[PDB]
């Protein structure tokens, strides 16, 4: 590894990934990465309710991070004073030390950089992990994905090539925002005044809301997904701490991962797949029809009444082969 | 598409599935199907709890719809007047405008035909998906499953044939049913009048009862499902909302696409499956034992205390190879 | 089966797995087992909470039943006098009368002796089933895992041969332990006292602890589970009753039958896998760095507040190529 060239590498903010190759001729790199822990009150609600949020890099999900199978990984991981906790990353793309958990624990003013050998490719969690503190951190929204990329690229079940043109990363949390005695959401001053009333709620294991990106309606309007007829999209699920089945309404899940693993042959045509809490799986989908499908979590409380939900807004020509209005809703003769 | 032949199917009653071919000689058609809308208070328990329930058909789960791969399926959906709610349907088998959701948006007193191609084998949900009262339609009974088979039948992980000699359907519901300050189920007037207060219900996430195809002991008694041993029965399981994980007592999942897409080779030898929340699945199992076996959901607490199991009633001869009591229960010596 | 040969087993505690060959040149056996019933008061947290709890041979799990593919299980199940309830055995390993249950139902001072084909190679579920208390029995306490291995071993997706050094049976528990008024948990004077109260709890679907082989902390300290560098461990991991999502800190289910089936092919480079409810799962790793890990269900509220979670004491020489702190934590420059 101390032979190898090093790159670095910008990330950029969820839904997008940084730019990558798929399938690369490139020999073994170290891939540098730098994050910054910043701790916030967000706006996660239309009615106004806020979290006491946790993030690498300011967003929820973090960034993710694409390196190929073989390449190490170089993370600098900053903790700004401006933050009142501790901090450190679990890779679970990394082998030993707690994912590197026990090698990157940063006070407010410290930093640290971790390197570990991508040996393994899929789409990984990668999520803080300080001592006694485990979920509260996760579910304050510190976790993203780290993908691996084979370095011969995506290969079907029969070892045939595979590709997306555009990739996109989800991140699933479910949160726990405590009430007050009349019934509304608790606002909190400070990210410490949250802690006990936050685990209480923790632990009736009935999240409040469930978002993707951040807040309910993320990935909606302004901020829907794009894509258009003819176009393969990645699509990235990240659930650090709870289970989530993803389903594209109106779409397939053309070739899935759902245990995110790419040495493993993907399961093709389907309607709803399985991400485990601890996990980030991918799912490859080529458009046929234009218009605005949703993607959301296909237990439709936990999509339409908790947050779980987004939009993609497809360009192109309708295919009437595929589906067509024999007759538009009329009087019953 | 406008080219083809078309055939009419007349519909059946779950449990059962309506006559069809497996493997087929026949080249794609367009299959003709109609459903009816209903709206009914049904109970739902031994104690007399009803639901304020909507329905494809009258039943629930709505009928089982069976093509085969390449068939376009049109079908005609009617909302009487004697209902109160808009309803549509969404396709998880169809591609394109919300699942068909779009395109089939009938007021009471109005109907609508859709076509789309069944270009995607395997077990898909169908269900109600009105804008902004998506999960009380799905929760309160409206979905079901449309399967569609390889036009050459199911195969094995080497591509050997594989077949049913009979099919029955179970469509599992987990139901939201409130409770007054007494401590007893609310019963509603009306369908509109139990809105607000299942709403309350359903986010929660914890439903009062979840039931096989409308009722606990729905599949029970006189209406138990039958079979012989020797004979291969598949079961097809759709859970539209909320995860479940199917389990034969005394039997296995000889083979199993607990996903439901027929084109992925099957897992063998289960003892309990998982069918994702917004998604159905189909097991084979031969008979090899006769006598009364259980098929449940197995978190016990949703089979036992919630209604989440039936049973299958099993004729033929007592193999002492496979199973055989040494000694019955005896005082010990 | 009354012309081969038999064998006698000594069963051990948890989390140890009684001494048995992987492939194995000897053919089919009758293999006699014998388990004795224990109904008992167990502590299962760190503030002294109590369960009425329900055992096979005084242990949760039940211990681990080790065959081979083409053996018959012949198990004597013992119900001493000094307990208060009538007992039974369902297999899922097994086929016809409900697992076994209908022939070996046991009242206090009675025995029963089953045989049963084990004709099905993985891990499977055995747990208590008696008419009319089925769930409370299984969360309670009455379950393990019966492994039929294949006759000539375990096999990778390419039919290559697979081995473990060392196998760790865990049984993960949902307990639903009750109030009283003041808000702290109920201690029983007897098991027929515990029983309404903890009916009602379990209707409420969540969990008070959920705990590895008996208690928060069973397998941590002087319990923890141990191996070193080099040494491939097999995790079988059972969930009688709900589902869970096992994963390994700092480390990977390098070859996971999640469904627990061994005649399907495994996944490869899992971060975290998904046992359902009722069902037992089956994970190798072969460590390669030294350390602590933990070994949890990746639902961290689960894991870290309500009890599911142990440790792997591992020991060897630390691998840099796979891991290496470049930057210890320090100021930020
Ligand atoms: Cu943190
Ligand atoms: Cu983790
Ligand atoms: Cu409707
Ligand atoms: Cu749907
Ligand atoms: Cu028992
Ligand atoms: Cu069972
Ligand atoms: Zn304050
Ligand atoms: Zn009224
Ligand atoms: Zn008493």
């Amino acid at each position: 590894a101390d032979k190898l060239p090093h790159t670095k590498v910008t990330l950029v903010a969820p839904p997008q990934v940084h730019p990558h190759e798929q399938a690369t001729k490139s020999g073994p790199k170290v891939v540098e990465f730098t994050m910054t822990i910043e701790e916030k009150k967000m706006v996660i609600d239309d009615k106004g309710t806020t979290l006491q949020a946790m993030t690498f890099n300011g967003s929820m999900p973090g960034p993710t991070l694409v390196v190929h199978e073989g390449d190490y990984v170089q993370l600098t991981l900053v903790n700004p004073a401006t933050n009142a906790m501790p901090h450190n990353v679990d890779f679970h793309g990394a082998t030993g030390a707690l994912g590197g958990a026990k090698l990157t624990n940063v006070n407010p003013g410290e930093q640290a950089t971790l390197r570990f050998k991508a040996d393994r490719s899929g789409t990984f969690v990668y999520h803080c992990a300080p001592e006694g503190m485990v979920p509260w951190h996760v579910v304050s929204g510190m976790s993203g994905t780290l993908m691996v990329l084979p370095r011969d690229g995506l290969k079907d079940p029969q070892g045939k090539p595979l590709h997306y043109d555009r990739a996109y990363t989800i991140g699933e949390f479910d949160l726990y925002i405590p009430k007050g005695p009349d019934g509304k959401y608790k606002d909190y001053a400070t990210l410490a005044e949250s802690y006990g009333d936050t685990v209480q709620v923790m632990r009736t294991l009935t999240p409040s809301h469930i978002v993707f990106n951040g807040k309910v309606g993320a990935l909606t309007g302004a901020n829907a997904l794009t894509a258009k007829v003819g176009e393969t999209v990645l699509l990235i699920h990240s659930q650090a701490n709870r289970d989530t089945r993803p389903h594209l309404i109106g779409g397939h899940g053309d070739w899935v991962w759902e245990t995110g693993k790419f040495a493993n042959p993907p399961q093709r045509d389907l309607e709803t797949w399985f991400i485990r809490g601890g996990s980030a799986g991918a799912a490859l989908y080529t458009f046929k029809q234009p218009g605005v499908y949703a993607y959301l979590n296909h237990n439709l409380i936990e999509a339409f009444e908790l947050g779980a939900a987004g939009h993609i807004k497809v360009e192109g020509k309708w295919n009437d082969d595929l589906m067509k209005q024999i007759k538009a809703p009329a009087p019953i003769p």
